């Protein structure tokens, strides 16, 4: 289930946040104007950047505590406004987190594990009302 | 499911309030002592007290309103704050709710009215946790 999702994600962090991450970008190119030191980067030139290894596991690392600390895929209201008050936030709306998790869904259901992947779509849409709740727009 | 079984219970509130609530203190009788004038007296005697019915109609008043502002039955922390902190609930424990969504599911089982049983059972243990999380022993 869901809780296993996240002993399962957070035991080949590194592997998922970089393969959910470039999921992400893959599906909306136009994403990746956000993170302007990878734009004109294969996927193998990125893994060789010590920032992106870096910036998405990290990415993912906090994304698995909101997770951990929710109850029934609710995220913690704290935590959505963690999200909103991040300054490398500052330009995002919720459609930008929606899509984070659309891909994120998609490529779980795509993967050969066993992702309880509509508990991470309800997820992602507790998260999304939670993000606009906070003032995110 | 859920949110229709709030409008189901609100349409006809006194009658499910009181027959849930004597559900509950006929299940555990022991329950009565939180309160005042209530033992030694059959179901229709508690139900012709002055009382009663108005005290288990607020009851369920509150009740629906908490499960109505609760997402994937995931109550308010805020709500649960106030449970906690009513002056009229300073004797009680987690316990006394377990117990009382313990005897609502099984009045729910064994009705003729469509519930949403596994859903009224989630909410009460995500309430009795919120309960615990808001400093209730
Ligand atoms: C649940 C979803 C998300 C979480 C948990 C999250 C978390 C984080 C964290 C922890 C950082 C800081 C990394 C560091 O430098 O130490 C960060 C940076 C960033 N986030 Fe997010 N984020 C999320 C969604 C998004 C989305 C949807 C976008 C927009 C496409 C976005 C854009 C960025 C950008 C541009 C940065 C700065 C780039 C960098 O780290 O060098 N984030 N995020
Ligand atoms: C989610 C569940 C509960 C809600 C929403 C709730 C709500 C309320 C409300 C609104 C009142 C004031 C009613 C009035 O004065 O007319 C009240 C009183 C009271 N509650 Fe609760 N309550 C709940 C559970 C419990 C439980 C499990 C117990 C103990 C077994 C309890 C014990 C009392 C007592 C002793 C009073 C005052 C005495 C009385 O009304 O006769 N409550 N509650
Ligand atoms: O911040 C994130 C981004 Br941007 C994309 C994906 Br996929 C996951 C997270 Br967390």
């Amino acid at each position: 289930g869901f809780k296993q999702d996240i002993a399962t994600i957070r035991g080949d962090l590194r592997t998922y946040a970089q393969d959910i991450f470039l999921a992400f970008l893959n599906k909306y190119p136009d994403e990746r104007r956000y993170f302007k030191n990878y734009v004109g980067k294969s996927d193998q030139e990125l893994k060789s950047m010590a920032k992106f290894g870096d910036h998405t596991e990290k990415v993912f690392n906090l994304m698995m505590e909101v997770a951990d600390r929710a109850t029934d895929c609710v995220p913690l209201a704290s935590d959505a406004n963690t999200l909103v008050q991040m300054k490398q936030h500052s330009s995002l709306t919720t459609g930008n987190f929606e899509k984070l998790f659309v891909a994120l869904v998609e490529y779980m259901r795509a993967s050969g594990q066993s992702f309880d992947s509509q508990s991470w779509d309800r997820f992602g849409k507790n998260l999304v009302s939670a993000l606009s709740s906070a003032g995110m727009k």
